[PDB]
Parts: C-alpha cells; sequence; structure tokens
C-alpha cells in the first residue's frame, strides 16, 4: 500500500468526519509521529493559511495534491462559492484526496484534474470554464515551478493581481523560479521563512504576485 493510503486510514480512524481542522490535525499527528511526508507542515500551513485569508481568492489552482491535505487546507478558508481546481499527475493519489476531501466535507468547494500541469494547464480555458486565476500554488516537481509559471502567463491564466505561492523554494529548492520572478517587473515578490522541523533545516515559501505584462 501506497504512504498516501495509510495516511487516508489514519484519518478516517481518528478524524472526526466533516470536520477539517480534525482532519489536518490527524494528517499532522501521523506525519511527525509515524511517517514523514514533505507536503505536511503546520507551520508552512500558518503561511499558507494567511495568504489565503489576506486575498480572499475565488477561483485557486493547485499543482500536487499528494493525500490531499494542502486542497483541506486551503479550501476549508474559502468564502461560499469559491473554487479549488487541483492538478495530481498520479492517479491512486488523486483517488485519496477525492476520498480525504469527501472525509473533510469540501467536496463542493473541489475539482480534482487527473494528469500533468503541462498537458491540463493549456486546457483550462477551454475545457474547464477558466477565465483568469486569483491565486496559484506551487507545490509540484520543483524543476517544473519556472517552466509551468512561463506557461500560465503565455496561456492568458494570470492577472495583474493574481497571487503565485512556491512551496520548498530552499529545500530542495528553485533557484531558476525565484531568480525569474524576483528580477522580473511583471512579479511583485515576498519571501517566507519556514522551518523543516523533522530534518532541522530552513526552507521557504515565496509569494509572487503578477503585475500583468
Ligand atoms: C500535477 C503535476 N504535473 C507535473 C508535471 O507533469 C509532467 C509529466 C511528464 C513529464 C514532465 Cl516534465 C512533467 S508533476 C505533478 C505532480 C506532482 C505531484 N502531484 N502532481
Amino acid at each position: 500500500d501506497t504512504k498516501e493510503q495509510r495516511i487516508l486510514r489514519y484519518v478516517q480512524q481518528n478524524a472526526k468526519p466533516g470536520d477539517p481542522q480534525s482532519v489536518l490535525e490527524a494528517i499532522d499527528t501521523y506525519c511527525t509521529q509515524k511517517e514523514w511526508a514533505m507536503n505536511v507542515g503546520d507551520a508552512k500551513g500558518q503561511i499558507m493559511d494567511a495568504v489565503i485569508r489576506e486575498y480572499s481568492p475565488s477561483l485557486v489552482l493547485e499543482l500536487g495534491a499528494y493525500c490531499g491535505y494542502s486542497a483541506v487546507r486551503m479550501a476549508r478558508l474559502l468564502q461560499p462559492g469559491a473554487r479549488l481546481l487541483t492538478m495530481e499527475i498520479n492517479p491512486d493519489c488523486a483517488a485519496i484526496t477525492q476520498q480525504m476531501l469527501n472525509f473533510a466535507g469540501l467536496q463542493d468547494k473541489v475539482t480534482i484534474l487527473n494528469g500533468a500541469s503541462q498537458d491540463l494547464i493549456p486546457q483550462l480555458k477551454k475545457k474547464y470554464d477558466v477565465d483568469t486565476l486569483d491565486m496559484v500554488f506551487l507545490d509540484h516537481w520543483k524543476d517544473r515551478y519556472l517552466p509551468d509559471t512561463l506557461l500560465l502567463e503565455k496561456c492568458g491564466l494570470l492577472r495583474k493581481g493574481t497571487v503565485l505561492l512556491a512551496d520548498n523554494v530552499i529545500v530542495p529548492g528553485t533557484p531558476d523560479f525565484l531568480a525569474y520572478v524576483r528580477g522580473s517587473s511583471s512579479f511583485e515578490c515576498t519571501h517566507y521563512s519556514s522551518y523543516l522541523e523533522y530534518m532541522k533545516v530552513v526552507d521557504g515559501l515565496e509569494k509572487a504576485i503578477y503585475q500583468g505584462p
């Protein structure tokens, strides 16, 4: 069985149905006590939460779902009528994430898209009825942060004010991405330091607000 299936069983056995907070605490507990996961963090969590609250986005795109932790985290803070589109390359993780969202009661706010970001991004306008995105959360393969940012721009999916939030930009690391957004007059960047408790290393997230062409 997969790590994601194990985390879901722990959630089903320990968390309270329909309670996103309880689902997040269960996942935090499992990952701290039993099996580490890169996408889970409570302190990376507070940073994500603060950004969602500040910008109250109506349409969020997430790259990388995994067990669905970050989808639960964001979707619980979205307003009635707001939508999260989350893209996941692995069909098993896509299935776990749907089950996690159903358990949390957040199914009505989230659409899971199965496939690779570079295949799905150019389809968002025609197939999924997107005009522009209010926010994008980058948490997929690190080597794809920069090409996918350039693709989102090129496909006309970013508007002036669209918030990009990129996780793990220090470890594993994303130096081409950071150089591009911090150097470009098309972006306004803020860095958020984030400690990785298990490995005992400083990481971070980058917030990059698109300014238009
Ligand atoms: C949503 C997504 N798109 C990705 C990039 O897709 C591909 C697929 C084949 C080759 C290349 Cl370079 C890229 S990785 C990925 C991901 C990570 C974890 N969950 N989801």
